[PDB]
């Protein structure tokens, strides 16, 4: 008689999240230490962690959200406010659950999950329009009078 031997214990708080976060934070960049993300890799956490399907919750509105947890002067998020971006993308992303299930329901997304590689097919090529119009003023017959200064 063998009998399993030893099994038990509990687990409320995700234990994970910023785990992943810090990760993707510091994705690639080996100097950051993991407080702080870029948009960039925030939208792409929001991409491998499977956060953004693109229907609900488009990469246009995480960068808004994104941009509107941050400051105008920013251009990196905190934790603070990542998990700010993932409860806007909470509700938005899942149905109509709880304002905590839909946050916790996006953190089981990420909580676990690795910014890796990891096998998997995912992207869209896309690029930007560039522009500036030019009015160009050009004269001829100008300036004739000559003076110093004073006048």
């Amino acid at each position: 008689g063998s009998s399993g031997s030893s099994g038990m214990a509990a687990s409320t708080d995700i234990a994970g999240l910023e785990e992943s976060f810090r990760k993707f934070a510091i994705h690639g960049d080996p100097k950051a230490s993991g407080q702080e993300m870029n948009g960039k890799n925030w939208a792409k956490l929001c991409k491998d962690c499977k956060v953004a399907d693109g229907k609900a919750v488009t990469g246009t509105d995480v960068d808004i959200v994104f941009s509107k947890v941050k400051a105008k002067s920013a251009r990196v998020i905190n934790y603070e406010e990542f998990k700010k971006a993932l409860e806007e993308l909470a509700t938005k992303r899942f149905k109509g659950k709880s304002k905590e299930e839909a946050f916790d329901a996006i953190c089981q997304l990420i909580a676990g999950k690795e910014p890796a590689n990891i096998g998997v097919t995912k992207a869209k090529t896309g690029g930007a329009v560039d522009r500036l119009t030019d009015t160009s003023k050009y004269t001829g017959s100008h300036k004739e009078r000559s003076g110093p200064s004073s006048g």
